[PDB]
This record gives C-alpha cells, sequence and structure tokens, in this order.
C-alpha cells in the first residue's frame, strides 16, 4: 500500500518516497494549519500562500474522490497518486486540468477531474502511456496535487 503522510511530512507507515521533480507538489513543505474545503469553482491560487484567501488558510490543493478539493488539510495525506485504488479507463471529457502528480510507480502523471466527477490521471510521457480513475479510498485521504 502506498503510504500516508502527517503534516510533518514523516511517513505514518511503509517506507517514505520523494516527489518526481517535474511533480506540481514541491516537498519539503508547511500545511495544516486548517482543513479548508472548497468548491471546485473557487480552487486556490498561488498568491494565496502567504496571506490565504476568503476562505482561510492555503497550503496548495488536495483532492480525493467525490469529488471534494481542499486548500489546505491536517490529516494524513498521499505525496503520490495510490495506483493499487485506481483502475485503466478510457480518457474523458475533462472539466478541469488540475496538477502533475507523482504515481506510486515514480512516474509524473497529469491529473484532470471528468464530467462524471471521476479524478483520473494519464501518464506525462515514456513508455508508460496509461489513463487510470481513482476508483477506491480505502483510507479516505487526499493526494497533495499542488503545494503553492
Ligand atoms: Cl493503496
Amino acid at each position: 500500500m502506498e503510504p500516508l503522510y502527517d503534516k510533518n511530512g514523516a511517513v505514518l507507515f511503509g517506507e517514505p518516497s520523494d516527489t518526481h521533480p517535474q511533480s506540481t507538489l514541491k516537498l519539503p513543505h508547511p500545511r495544516g494549519e486548517k482543513e479548508v474545503i472548497v468548491g471546485i469553482r473557487d480552487l486556490p491560487r498561488k498568491g494565496d500562500c502567504r496571506t490565504g484567501n476568503r476562505l482561510g488558510p492555503v497550503s496548495g490543493l488536495f483532492v480525493k474522490p467525490g469529488p471534494v478539493f481542499y486548500q489546505d488539510y491536517s490529516g494524513p495525506v498521499y505525496h503520490r497518486a495510490p495506483l493499487e485504488q485506481f483502475k485503466q479507463a478510457p480518457m474523458c471529457e475533462v472539466t478541469k486540468r488540475i496538477g502533475r502528480v507523482t504515481g506510486s510507480d515514480g512516474n509524473l502523471y497529469h491529473m484532470y477531474v471528468c464530467t462524471d466527477g471521476c479524478i483520473l490521471v494519464k501518464t506525462a510521457k515514456r513508455e508508460g502511456q496509461d489513463v487510470l480513475k481513482w476508483v477506491y479510498n480505502v483510507l479516505d485521504s487526499p493526494i497533495w496535487v499542488t503545494s503553492c
């Protein structure tokens, strides 16, 4: 199973791994002043990092299936997409491009929200060429997609 990380950046089980250098998640980075849910129409911006915004503090963008988006989050999170909980699927009609996420396989993925509310990833380059949807979330925890 892909590990979770606490807001001090320590692995809560298993062994820790680094993010792909080209991921939109840049570590180390603070987070977890507050858990702040946001709507997809109110996804945060880069310049919210220091000030926060109207809705509260901002460490970046987090997402889990539902879809549920957060601009900050205090509990355990994934730093890489837990691919054991994804399944192969055709490209969807995408509604939003949300960042570049490291897969639990070490590869870079483009991450999208689909019209059907699914979170989908597509491999960024190389032999890979894979499209997968996030279908299970047994630890009910988001991916940290981007850090501000
Ligand atoms: Cl997993």
